[PDB]
């Protein structure tokens, strides 16, 4: 069963995570209309997860991965959303959810940027907003988003619209770009570390 872990506001931890979300914000192409009109978030909690199965098929994929990238995780934290948060806190990241037809195919999507995950909250374009205002720009409502280990072993840089179902032979991952989406093609080559609870702010 999954444990959450609640972390201190006073807590370096907590710190770190916020200000990774906070400072990697950034304006969108579509002018806010996905995930809303804002600069800064408020961090209402940081809850770490922590599920026994979740960590061993992590581990168990990590040495696979090493072992076929020349004994390197290549490892890093990137912000993933998207309206299944509670079942993978619970179940995992499961890569039968994706589609085909995402921009790299069908696949789990990370983001360096923290904005950029938080378009998917409400579903693909920001889908109808909150459930209960129907707002993609709500500030009432709160939001939720991951901040995840991901494991992208061998990368394969891919430059166009390419409908993979795998990353390529040899490779663990895909870094598209349409800014970089990370790709990966097997749920258990992410953990979904950190759960973030938040509203977007109005600005000023
Ligand atoms: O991840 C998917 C693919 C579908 C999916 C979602 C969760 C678990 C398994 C598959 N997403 C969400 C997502 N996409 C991104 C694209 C680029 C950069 C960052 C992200 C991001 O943070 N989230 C697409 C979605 C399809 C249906 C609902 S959300
Ligand atoms: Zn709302």
């Amino acid at each position: 069963g999954t444990i959450l872990l609640d972390l201190a506001p006073e807590d370096k931890e907590y710190q770190s995570v916020e200000e990774e979300m906070q400072s990697t914000i950034r304006e969108h192409r579509d002018g806010g209309n996905a995930g809303g009109i804002f600069n800064r978030y408020n961090v209402i909690r940081i809850q770490k997860v922590v599920n026994k199965k979740l960590r061993e098929r992590f581990c168990h994929r990590q040495k696979e991965v090493s072992e076929e990238n020349h004994n390197h995780h290549n490892e890093r934290m990137l912000f993933h959303g998207s309206p299944f948060i509670n079942a993978i806190i619970h179940k995992g990241f499961d890569e039968r959810h994706a589609y085909i037809g995402g921009m790299f195919g069908a696949g789990i999507y990370f983001a360096e940027n923290s904005s950029k995950s938080n378009q998917y909250v409400y579903g693909i374009g920001g889908g109808t907003g909150c459930p209960t205002h129907k707002d993609r720009s709500c500030y009432i409502c709160h939001r939720q988003m991951l901040f995840c280990r991901v494991t992208l072993g061998k990368s394969f840089l891919q430059f166009s619209t390419i409908k993979m179902a795998h990353a390529p032979p040899g490779h663990h991952s895909v870094i598209g770009r349409p800014y970089a989406e990370y790709v990966i093609y097997r749920g258990e080559q992410a953990y979904p570390e950190y759960l973030i609870t938040y509203q977007i702010m109005k600005p000023e």
